[PDB]
């Protein structure tokens, strides 16, 4: 129900980007209503989580070299957790997606301004 | 002891059977508590209803009706936690503000029931007196 595949250019190397992205205290600030359990540690190419809390599904950051730095891919595929059909019918999934994209872009901008 | 605790009362000038029927309406619960899922543990007829709560909160919720004046005092009770949260998430919540919002929602339910059941005759509908 929430599907994101965004990308942000960061003028810095994969090692430093993966370190900023892997800070567990940052996960709390970036996704306050999600619990994240690592299902795949991918060292300098990013991280894959199983997502619980407000959403249930999968989230992933994947890094690849581009121009003078990396593309930071932000992926989410998740559904509002445990909701009944009557609750899902009342949700504005496009608004919800937009908010989760703005939150993804907060995460990228903080990683950017720090590492640049 | 629970993160969210509510005990509020509202006077409704209507028969306990009508007030109990109104608060027991499953479709009304979706309007009053759209982020909650309720399961009936006990229907106590003219005395109200007891629920378990899931969804955004996990806990118990009750309505109790005590005769007073020309009707009943509609008691609204909630004891619950934010569902499934980690201790780091709970530690960052404003439980006072969350409790306020849940009290306002409970009082909106009570005032809707009060409004609908106390409402006087429609205009130009029988009987006209």
């Amino acid at each position: 129900s929430i599907q994101i595949a965004d990308e942000t250019y960061v003028a810095a190397d994969a090692a430093r980007v993966s370190a900023a992205v892997a800070d567990r205290c940052s996960w709390r600030r970036w996704w306050p209503d999600l619990r994240l359990q690592v299902t795949e540690d991918r060292a300098d190419k990013g991280i894959r989580w199983t997502v619980t809390g407000a959403l249930t599904g999968t989230m992933e950051i994947w890094l690849e070299p581009s121009m003078d730095g990396v593309l930071l891919h932000y992926f989410l595929h998740a559904e509002p957790t445990g909701v009944a059909a009557w609750q899902l019918a009342r949700m504005n999934l496009a608004r919800m997606t937009h908010h989760r994209r703005v939150a993804g872009k907060k995460m990228a901008f903080e990683v950017k301004t720090v590492l640049e």
